[PDB]
């Protein structure tokens, strides 16, 4: 499979919350994972609040998943130690909690140590950079940073240095990553990413790599921009690893101001359509760019955000249908799969 063509991790995100995509329930899914990948990231059950039952830590479900990975030839990328969305915020993560810094420290110390020798790498901090298109806190940019509880409670971006230092100490073997989305656009956010990373280096913070989520569209951003944005980070240090963490490719772009080029029916690209062919080229050009811009030895891996199209968080987005992954509705490989195979080979 895919994993056999590369010398760095080729992973996929797995559902584990009941439903058709549940990894423990779908043997067809388990067979794809076993045949094509060598690493898995929990799509949801490893987020912050899932580590607790009320105010006590509860690792039962995540342990079941980590254990399944190990028995099925997969390493595990942890997503994520720190992240802002209220739906997954532990109950202590509040502006009213006077013990915030202590509870924050306990969180990192405990879960990083708990999984110490079973998790290969971690999204230590995820989505700390401000983003004009996703500011639920409503506070605006604080010098490029998103003003989440963590930023507020610590009075600045130092919560980031702390998370990394904390994680490194609890698990000296895990690769520590900063992860985020839109930083491949090569725009404002890319610039902020560069400053954030530079700051961390200057401070001697133990960061091992930078993850690019890569939630792109068939035609945006251009690979020329994706290339550069990756280049800029690669250039900041001689050892920093680059990891594509949540790759997926939408055939529909609802921000282009052209509604005439949108597939609005589930049947449009169920079998064959121009977008599916462009998606083969799109996946290909991206992996190629990764291979050419990131030096061997600095390759953290490429992870696709899901197994089959219907499992995708983008199966439907902006009220439009989409077919974002490598495997279709029937668990058959799509042209996107071939694009990956060709890029990884020759
Ligand atoms: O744990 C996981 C979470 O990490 C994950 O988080 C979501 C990640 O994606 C976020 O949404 C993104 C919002 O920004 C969009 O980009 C816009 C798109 O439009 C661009 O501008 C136009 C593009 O088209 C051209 O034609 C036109 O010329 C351009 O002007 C604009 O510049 C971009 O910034 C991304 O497409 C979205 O992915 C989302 O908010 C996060 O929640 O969610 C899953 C979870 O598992
Ligand atoms: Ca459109």
């Amino acid at each position: 499979g895919l994993a056999s063509l590369a010398d760095f991790p080729i992973g996929v995100a797995v559902a584990a919350s009941g439903g058709n995509a549940d990894i423990f329930t779908s043997s067809a899914r388990q067979n794809i994972v076993r045949a094509e990948f060598n690493q898995i990231t929990a799509e949801n059950i490893m987020k912050m609040s899932y580590m607790y039952s009320g105010s006590n830590f509860s690792f039962t479900n995540s342990d079941r998943l980590v254990s399944w990975a190990a028995q099925n030839g997969q390493t595990v990328h942890g997503h994520a130690l720190v992240w802002h969305p209220s739906y997954q915020l532990p109950n202590w993560a509040s502006d009213s909690n006077a013990n915030f810094r202590q509870d924050f420290a306990r969180h990192i110390d405990t879960v990083a140590a708990h999984f110490a020798g079973q998790v290969k790498s971690w999204d230590v901090v995820n989505e700390a950079l401000f983003d004009s298109a996703d500011d639920p806190d409503g506070r605006g940019s604080a010098n490029g940073y998103r003003q989440s509880v963590f930023y507020r409670q610590f009075g600045g971006p130092e919560y980031i240095d702390e998370a990394f230092r904390r994680a490194r100490a609890a698990d000296p073997t895990a690769e520590l990553y900063y992860n985020d989305f839109n930083t491949e656009e090569n725009g404002a956010k890319t610039t902020a990413l560069v400053n954030l990373v530079q700051r961390l280096l200057n401070n001697g913070v133990p960061i091992d790599g930078v993850g690019f989520q890569m939630h792109v569209m068939n035609d945006y951003p251009s690979i020329a921009n994706i290339r550069q944005a990756m280049q800029k980070i690669v250039a900041l240090s001689p050892t920093l690893k680059i990891k594509i963490t949540c790759l997926d490719v939408r055939l529909n772009n609802p921000y282009d101001g052209n509604s005439s080029n949108d597939y609005t029916n589930r049947n449009d690209c169920a079998v064959s359509c121009a977008g599916l062919d462009r998606q083969k080229a799109r996946y290909k050009e991206i992996v190629q760019a990764y291979l050419e811009v990131v030096p061997p030895g600095r390759r953290g891996g490429i992870t696709v955000w899901g197994i089959a199209d219907p499992d995708s968080w983008l199966y439907t987005h902006q009220n439009l249908p989409d077919w974002p992954l490598l495997f279709n509705d029937n668990l058959q490989p799509k042209p996107a799969y071939q694009g990956v195979v060709e890029a990884l080979s020759g």
